[PDB]
């Protein structure tokens, strides 16, 4: 509101702040003493975040120069005799933190036992260049000698109260540093800011966005310390790699990333159910033995998928030693057994081994259950539910009647569990509001069930009934329709198939007709490269079994040929007694030139007798020299060529995305040789500017933030988030563009 | 040197100089890099021959065992699959170093049973492993030479 | 030769006007900017 | 890096390189922050004194 902002940029408020700014420092040192003021010290803490955070908004939506943060800077410099000790506090006190345990000095001969007296660090701070002056001193007068007659009591509480002022502190100072460069008076103050600024630069992110004025601004905020670490996970690592090698290999510009706001949009689903599992450090005793045992699958579901590696080729080493014999050892008595080189260990083994790797293969596809069918539930609920508020894919217009998906989805419609792990849960309530008046409201109900449809109107809202439970309620409070409808989605996926395929040959395994070494043939898919062969064959499925056609009928050709014609010389020998000319019968001569023709060099005049100048000399030799040139060096060598030259294409594609993406900017657009032209422009630019896990981190805590908490520009983002249009991403400009003539 | 040492022992391995010292040409030291530019793609692709010919093999000692026989004027006790150790090193030897796969070197199928069975065998083998899979590992480093 | 033709047709309609001379990338300035414009300023058959 | 952790303490380290004086420079440079005594014991420096 450029009207409130620009007249209080010419009130009072400058000399209220510089009043504030002063008095404020002297007291919370005063009161540091004797930690009997802490009460009050955080009272004074918390107001200068109100504070700041007012000084915060006020420079909202400010241009480069626009004479507000010129005013701020001269609010500060008038403050010169102030501004610097409020920094100072932190600076002493981040820095004993950091210099305490990581030295020489320790606990040591004055207490073992963690009774360290007055005299335990008195001058061994002294040696430190860091402190100086009279600072030295005015820790050890802060230093409370409780019980003189200490490290983990002294420097503890003071992380807590000091945390947000410091980050907020540290936040005016950037963005300030950052909108008026050429102000060396600003430029003192840095370098006394620097500890506490450095200390809060894993947990200051940076976005640029645009909208409302046609114009880049930058946007602070705060990380969670847990949710840093939890993006860091492999999981999480690993599912980056998935999604971004799509988007940029095949996605248009224009869904370039929507697909990429519901990447973040059910990536923090992952991080959820990831939080539930954790470390976490008799029926009613029974519950906590079967959630411990599940999460513990949980967590090590892909160590014991390779384990299931180690079991089958541990069985396969045994699967070698064997023989066959006339007779079982002391005319259809074959008898299968061991050649064990003067060991009986290994029969013995191989059934150990056999049931060990049958359970599990059972231990992952349980823990399999609990992991990733969360999230693929939750990618069918997001459609549905974002389908029907934004289109009219069961209200306005049915689906093609040939997608078995849409057919499919039409069943869960009417239960009342349907939201079970989307968030919303209103999505229902929604949909009449929106597409009320048109259709008739009461067969929008029998679309959606809505059981009591009337009670809808105030389910909740006249008062908030809440009957009791009771025991053995699981067996008739399940929605049928709706586990039907899990059961179709979870074997409908091919991923789970997977292990289901491992399931039967597994149990038909203990069977143990040699069937165990089909597990080692397709478990060997989690190579990359490998598994770039088995998608190559299916890449060029189409024209693979055209040509293959067009092989089966040219050839057919020349058996019909030969059929009528060259009868006389297909004639195996038989000491001239041979009845074995195979080409008395079609489908003879035409699986003879299947299995002894196209696989052997040469075409079939090797195998054929040679034509010893016995007529139609010149009509067979023709037929060889045109079989072998059509179907060997030509044809064959298409059906060679087709998916070796996909493997290439393949290769090549995985490579462009890794160089296309270091040689331009991702979510901007802008080219990576703009930002080339400074010592590492585009690496600072995308490490910071577009960092793609800081705009992942930036719709979390607006989803954590209350409504009312919300700034102006957070909100502005928020509203546009829910309307789902993705206009306010910069594209095209990233602070530097704009302001390109004057300065970055 | 220890080549060299050892040469005058001189049991002929003063040749093993000969054939290493021919790296000073650039164009044939590249040869000998192109073979290592791409050894994890090339040993994970040379491991997946070592699998899918082993399903076949196992096909072959339960089902086709009476079709592996080399003559011996009827005297011939050297049936190659009474024993997965002599099979499996039957479809190395003679069997991917040879054109047109294993139906070359076995026994034609007479019209004896299991005669898709066994015609579909010999023309899957060659479809997968030779002009194929062996045509990978031709084709990875000559690509990588270029 | 060939099969790269067909797919040489198909990349570069979509990356370059038809009628007009201009490039794509100049109406990729704005979202959906190319898409509308061939839809409606050179629609291929509205000319037709 | 690991093997290279023997030389430190010998007198001869910069024997082909041309400066002479690394060995006083970085003591100079990383001496407030952690015990000089320490530092000599990492570089060796026989006769610190
Ligand atoms: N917003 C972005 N804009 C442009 N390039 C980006 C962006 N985010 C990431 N990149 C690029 O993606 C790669 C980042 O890789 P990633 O964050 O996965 O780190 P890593 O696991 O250490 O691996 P690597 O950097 O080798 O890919 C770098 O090429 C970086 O330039
Ligand atoms: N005047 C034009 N200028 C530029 N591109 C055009 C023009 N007319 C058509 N195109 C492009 O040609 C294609 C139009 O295809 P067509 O009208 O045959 O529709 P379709 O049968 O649904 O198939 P498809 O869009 O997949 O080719 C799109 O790539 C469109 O961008
Ligand atoms: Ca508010
Ligand atoms: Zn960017
Ligand atoms: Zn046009």
């Amino acid at each position: 509101c450029t009207g409130n902002q620009q007249s209080l940029a010419h009130s009072r408020l400058w000399d209220a702040v510089v009043g504030f700014l002063h008095v404020f420092a002297h007291m919370m040192m005063k009161l540091a003493q004797d930690s009997s003021q802490i009460e009050l010290l955080k009272e004074l803490l918390d107001l200068q975040k109100d504070m700041v955070v007012m000084l915060l908004s006020l420079l909202e939506g400010n241009v480069v120069n626009g004479m507000i943060a010129r005013q701020m800077v001269d609010m500060l410099v008038e403050s010169s005799s102030n501004v610097e000790m409020i920094l100072k506090f932190f600076d002493m006190f981040l820095k004993l933190k950091d210099i305490v345990g990581s030295e020489a000095f320790q606990d040591y001969v004055t207490d073992p036992r963690g009774l360290i007296s007055k005299k335990d660090f008195q001058k061994a701070m002294d040696s430190q260049k860091q402190f100086t002056g009279p600072e030295i001193q005015f820790l050890l007068s802060c230093s409370e000698a409780d019980e003189n007659e200490n490290f983990e009591e002294f420097a503890n509480r003071f992380q807590e109260p000091a945390r947000d002022i410091g980050f907020n502190v540290a936040v005016l100072l950037t963005n300030l540093s950052e909108h008026v460069p050429h102000d060396p008076r600003l430029r003192n103050f840095l370098e006394l800011a620097e500890s506490i600024l450095e200390y809060f630069r894993p947990y200051l992110g940076r976005i640029e966005i645009m909208g409302a004025s046609r114009r880049i601004e930058r946007i602070y905020f705060e990380i969670s310390e847990t949710n840093r670490a939890q993006w860091e996970m492999p999981q999480v690592k690993e599912s980056k790699r998935q999604f971004i090698f799509d988007v940029v290999n095949e996605g248009g510009e224009a869904e370039k990333m929507e697909l990429f706001v519901s990447f973040c949009e059910d990536t923090i689903f992952e991080m959820q159910i990831a939080a539930q599992i954790s470390e976490p450090e008799f029926w009613g005793e029974l519950e906590v033995q079967r959630v411990k045992f599940l999460n513990y699958l949980s967590r090590n579901f892909y160590t014991l998928r390779f384990l299931a590696l180690f079991l089958a080729f541990a069985i396969n080493f045994i699967l070698l030693f064997y023989k066959v014999s006339d007779s079982p050892p002391g005319d259809e008595n074959m008898v299968y057994y061991f050649l064990e080189e003067s060991t009986g260990y290994m029969e013995p083994a191989l059934w150990c081994l056999s049931l060990l790797h049958t359970l599990v293969a059972f231990l992952c596809i349980i823990g399999y259950n609990c992991l990733k069918v969360p999230l693929v539930i939750f990618k069918r609920e997001k459609e549905l539910a974002r389908k029907l508020e934004f289109d009219g894919l069961y209200i306005t217009e049915q689906p093609g009647d040939d997608d078995v998906k849409g057919q499919w989805d039409r069943l869960v419609l009417n239960t009342p569990s349907f939201p079970s792990n989307y968030w919303d849960k209103f999505v229902k309530r929604k949909v009449l509001d929106k597409h009320g008046d048109i259709f008739g409201r009461e067969r929008i109900a029998e679309l959606l069930g809505m059981d009591l449809a009337s009670l809808e109107i105030t389910a909740h809202n006249e008062r908030k009934p809440d009957p009791p439970p009771g025991l053995l309620t699981w067996l008739m409070s399940i929605d049928v329709k709706y586990q039907i409808w899990k059961f179709g989605v979870i074997f409908t996926d091919n991923s789970f198939l997977y292990l289901g395929w491992y399931m039967v040959m597994s149990l038909l395994g203990h069977y143990n007709n040699f069937f165990f070494a089909a597990h080692l043939l397709d478990i060997a898919m989690g190579v990359k490269t490998l598994r770039t062969i088995l998608s190559s064959v299916t890449h060029n499925g189409k024209q693979l079994v055209m040509t293959v056609g067009l092989l089966a009928v040219v050839v057919y050709l020349y058996t019909v040929v030969a059929f009528n014609f060259f009868r006389k010389f297909y004639n195996k020998s038989e000491d001239e007694d041979e009845p074995d000319m195979k080409c008395d019968d079609m489908m003879t001569c035409y699986l003879f030139h299947m299995y002894v023709g196209v696989r052997a060099g040469g075409g079939i005049g090797d195998e054929i007798e040679d034509p010893a100048g016995d007529e139609y000399e010149l009509y067979r030799v023709v037929f060889d020299i045109t079989f072998f040139f059509f179907v060997i060096v030509i044809l064959l060598a298409i059906i060679q060529g087709l998916i070796i030259d996909a493997f290439g294409e393949l290769r090549d594609q995985q490579e462009q995305v890794k160089e296309d993406m270091e040689t331009k900017c991702f979510i901007c657009g802008i080219g990576s040789d703009y930002f080339d032209t400074t010592p590492h422009g585009f690496e600072t630019h995308t490490l910071e500017e577009h960092n793609l896990a800081n705009y992942m981190f930036f719709l979390m805590y607006l989803i954590n933030k209350d409504e009312t908490e919300h700034t102006g520009q957070e909100s502005y983002v928020w509203k546009m988030y829910q309307e789902r249009c993705w206009d306010f991403f910069p594209a095209g400009d990233c602070f530097r563009k704009q302001y390109e003539d004057q300065l970055s």
